[PDB]
């Protein structure tokens, strides 16, 4: 065990291993509560999050272990990874905090790149590497559900990472108006037509791979129902076959209440752009998510010529998430979450 230190930060006291110096507020709080840190035993600036009451109920406490399960199973040079876990908790009875690290990531994709257009060998690299991560992430069963630029981490050389694992469903709320929470959402998952699976990421791609090429977002809605008007224009509005499989009733008769319109010519919306980004834009933004194109099938596509490695694109150990039907209570939550954190081994 460590030698632990104390000091007050983000209005309570943290208790840290030696290793960790000069800890210093950062983030506006999307993700926790967080300090950037170095470490000393690495020589890498990280990323030190405190959970904030792990272990209040038992929707908390269901959290926290889901929190630290994807954080451990994550192991991708696209994809956010654990560095360390810790507790100054000497044992069980006394356990309460957790506290979290991985590297310090400086800037995203929406910080850096808000209301310009990159060149074509830059998109190529970035949604390359997004679709790298992505058959990572599928290949183990989980779902994202939240990609968009301020979940992916950029640095000086366009090398990036997906980021948001184990965090709070979005709210009602947060998903109301004019809002970028919303903006890059399949419509299946928007207005719950169905029971949606992995394939509601790659509607996400394609969103963000085409504000990349204009500079502009693709369907910046003012509400749930302006941004499907948005939608149908562009890919056109369902067909019977389609509408088959919306399975609310209510969700169903409301299309079809909207005059029909077809699928607009993407070389005339995405003007200039090479060829092989406009079709794999077609590939993507389609309205059936049984025929969108996957991960896996997408980074064969001839625009990622240039980088394509089918050797150095690896799939993910198999994920466990039988937890998440599983129903316990506050104490073994915090127990099963305290048996991960001590098992925990530090990367080579
Ligand atoms: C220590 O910094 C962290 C910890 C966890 C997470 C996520 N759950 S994506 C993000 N940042
Ligand atoms: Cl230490
Ligand atoms: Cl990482
Ligand atoms: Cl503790
Ligand atoms: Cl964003
Ligand atoms: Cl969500
Ligand atoms: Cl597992
Ligand atoms: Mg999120």
């Amino acid at each position: 065990r460590p030698t632990f230190y104390r000091q007050e930060l983000n209005k309570t006291i943290w208790e840290v291993p030696e290793r960790y110096q000069n800890l210093s507020p950062v983030g506006s709080g999307a993700y926790g509560s967080v300090c950037a840190a170095f470490d000393t035993k690495t020589g890498h600036r990280v990323a030190v999050k405190k959970l904030s009451r792990p272990f209040q109920s038992i929707i908390h406490a269901k959290r926290t272990y889901r929190e630290l399960r994807l954080l451990k199973h994550m192991k991708h040079e696209n994809v956010i990874g654990l560095l360390d876990v810790f507790t100054p908790a000497r044992s069980l009875e006394e356990f309460n905090d957790v506290y979290l690290v991985t590297h310090l990531m400086g800037a995203d994709l929406n910080n850096i790149v808000k209301c310009q257009k990159l060149t074509d060998d830059h998109v190529q690299f970035l949604i390359y590497q997004i679709l790298r991560g992505l058959k990572y992430i599928h290949s183990a069963d989980i779902i994202h559900r939240d990609l968009k630029p301020s979940n992916l981490a950029v640095n000086e050389d366009c090398e990036l990472k997906i980021l948001d694992f184990g965090l709070a469903r979005h709210t009602d709320d947060e998903m109301t108006g004019y809002v970028a929470t919303r903006w890059y959402r399949a419509p299946e998952i928007m207005l719950n037509w169905m029971h949606y699976n992995q394939t509601v990421d790659i509607w996400s791609v394609g969103c963000i791979m085409a504000e990349l090429l204009t500079g502009r977002t693709l369907f910046p809605g003012t509400d749930h129902i302006d941004q499907l008007k948005l939608i149908l224009r562009l890919v056109g509005t369902p067909g019977a076959e389609l509408l088959k499989k919306i399975s609310s009733e209510s969700a169903r008769n409301y299309i079809q209440s909207l005059a029909q319109m077809p699928k607009m010519n993407f070389a005339n919306v995405f003007i200039g752009a090479n060829p092989l980004a406009v079709d794999l834009l077609e590939k993507m933004l389609v309205l059936d998510s049984d025929k969108r194109i996957t991960a896996a099938q997408a980074l064969a596509h001839a625009y990622f010529a240039q980088y394509h490695d089918p050797d150095d694109e690896p799939v993910a150990d198999p994920y466990d998430q039988s937890f998440e039907s599983r129903d316990l209570l506050i104490d073994e939550w915090k127990s099963l979450t305290y048996d991960e954190v001590i098992s925990f081994v530090p990367p080579p």
